[PDB]
């Protein structure tokens, strides 16, 4: 009677404190990871520690092992913005069928504390860990017949800084692209075909291929290579692999001098029937075999010329081959390389560069041999 | 729909369990959300009646 | 118990010690690890293109030493030193805008050991290979240009007599192509370099030029 | 009420014990060999 009385009443008291308390359980929904890492960091002076091992055995004979500490079984205490705080990782008698066989785990976090504006920054840290942790790469998809497939690994982002153009030439294409794909609702509530057309044009080796491969890398965006030599590839194969293109991603072509016919271009570029969410960038090495109609608004929202280098290019991309120089020497270069050559596109500046690779003053005194 | 129903119409509650959305879009894009729900254990809220005792539990089985 | 594999105990190892400093289980764990590695030994892989497609070509071959082929003194040392250089800078290519690949010439007369230091190189380096030789009779310009263009990571591309080279205007974009995987290192040997277009071999398709001459009075030494 | 008295001190000492001690554990993460 006694022992009875007096454990229902410690019970509601417990009740009272949880309400004063909290309480947060994560199990196994692929959150311990990033809580679990967040707080062997936050913590830097633990003593029971688990060792999980990762078997990085890629296929080349190559074995990569390192070890990511967590935690072990059971609680420990950590000093936080708010009073000491009791986290504790309990194991149970349940049994998980669906990975691996391995016990159902459970991980509490107890704070003295009665504001619940703490948790909501803890959970976004970790948020942050593992988005820092892991680094993006552009997926690249390849036209296998008529469907699409992921082609190798995920290659990593060639930065947007690479391709250097003309001051404020790729800042205002920029500007016109993030606007397509922040106003979804501008179009479809006024009927417009959800679509944006771009086109970079000029002589070959200017860079028309190489700002888009990098643009979709810095958007987060996949890319759809589409080269108009291929010899399997036909007006109905073209049609249906634009429509079942992956969301976020970019068209490319190459090469749009040689059209496959104009007329036909027409329902291609422009179709009433298609997809949403769909970004064209169009590439050509010869203005001279396209009509002027063809790069009027509705299929190309912006005409844009990609010429030679200037000098704002050759000061840039000496300082991106060769850093660390002075500035000087990125000026008497960029001096007497335009008092040699009338014309000079990037593709032969970046291959001149490779003949004296970190090896600075040596292109100022060798630019006769370009004749 | 009833545990959403349960975060919406109380606002401010303690225990809590997270729950995470990996949204891994095959492009190299991650959408990450958070939906909350309550936790292992009991609640009581108020409604237009007396205070309701809401018990989610857990089993062997 | 354990679903998984066998229908096993789950089993947990726990070390317990008094002290409070935890530099111990640090050591503990890494003897462990030299352990279990030290046992078993690497070996190369080799893989060879069957038509458009590529398949595991006999066991792994025990790697023959760096120090069997038995070239000059340096020569091997300057080799080694430009491929670790490649694998060990990926970042000064892509930040550059330059493809992060890289060429090599292997030119001297016939059986001097181009293919021979290929075969002990890419073992030395835990990486693999990938044969193809360029006598093949089912091989056209298209067929050429799928296969170079997934190489599997950490490997090495051979060539065998690329003097007798499918048609030429066909393998420009097949050696320097833009559509292609990064982290490609190419080798290319023939054993007569009066064959070759001098600008075949510049930088961009061909990196290193090397030549394998006969036996020094330093080789009949050693050997 | 013997019984409930006795254990509450002694298992509290082990609480204090575990931050002075140091503990590792691997669970079949095929570091076991
Ligand atoms: N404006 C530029 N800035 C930096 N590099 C460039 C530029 N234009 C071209 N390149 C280099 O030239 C190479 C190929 O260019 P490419 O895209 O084929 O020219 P296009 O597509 O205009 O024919 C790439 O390796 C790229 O790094
Ligand atoms: N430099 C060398 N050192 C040791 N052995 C060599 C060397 N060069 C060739 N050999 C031997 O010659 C044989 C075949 O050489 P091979 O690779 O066909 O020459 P290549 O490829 O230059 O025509 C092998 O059995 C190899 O052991
Ligand atoms: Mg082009
Ligand atoms: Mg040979």
């Amino acid at each position: 009677l006694a022992m009875a009385r007096k454990g229902a009443q410690l019970g509601l008291v417990a009740f009272r404190r949880h309400y004063m308390i909290t309480l947060e359980v994560p199990a196994r929904d692929r959150s311990y990871a990033w809580l679990l890492s967040w707080l062997t960091r936050h913590s830097t002076r633990t003593q029971h520690l688990s060792v999980e091992t990762s078997y990085l055995q890629h296929e080349s004979g190559r074995i990569s092992t390192k070890f990511e500490f967590i935690p072990s079984p059971g609680n420990h205490f950590i000093w936080y913005q708010g009073k000491w705080i009791r986290v504790e990782r309990n194991r149970d008698m349940q049994m998980v069928d669906l990975q691996t066989g391995t016990p159902w785990e459970s991980v509490t976090f107890t704070a003295l504390g009665t504001d619940r504006k703490v948790f909501f920054n803890i959970l976004e840290e970790a948020r942050a860990l593992a988005l820092q942790q892991e680094e993006g790469k552009t997926v690249m998809y390849t036209a296998v017949g008529s469907e699409w497939r992921t082609f190798g690994y995920p290659r990593r982002r060639r930065p947007l800084d690479s391709v250097v153009l003309q001051q404020g030439l790729a800042d205002r294409i920029v500007k016109d692209i993030r606007e397509f794909i922040d106003n979804p609702k501008w179009y479809i509530d006024r009927g417009i075909p959800y679509r944006r057309g771009y086109l970079l044009y000029g002589p070959p080796g200017c860079g028309k291929s190489s700002f888009i491969t990098a643009l979709a890398g810095e958007l987060e965006h996949s890319i759809c290579l589409l080269s108009l030599t291929d010899s399997s590839l036909s007006d109905d194969r073209l049609n249906h692999l634009l429509s079942v293109a992956p969301q976020q991603s970019l068209v490319l072509l190459e090469d749009v001098d040689a059209a496959l016919t104009f007329s036909g271009l027409l329902n291609a570029l422009d179709g009433v029937a298609s997809t949403e969410a769909r970004i064209v960038f169009m590439t050509t090495n010869y203005i001279d075999r396209l009509d002027p109609a063809l790069i009027r608004p509705g299929r190309v929202d912006l005409k844009e010329y990609v010429g030679y280098c200037s000098h704002w290019q050759l000061t840039q991309m000496f300082q991106r081959f060769y850093p660390g120089q002075a500035p000087s020497l990125a000026e008497n270069f960029a001096e007497h390389v335009l008092k040699a050559t009338s014309e000079i596109s990037p593709a032969q500046v970046q291959g001149y560069f490779m003949l004296y690779k970190n090896d600075p003053m040596g292109a100022v005194h060798n630019i006769e041999s370009l004749r």
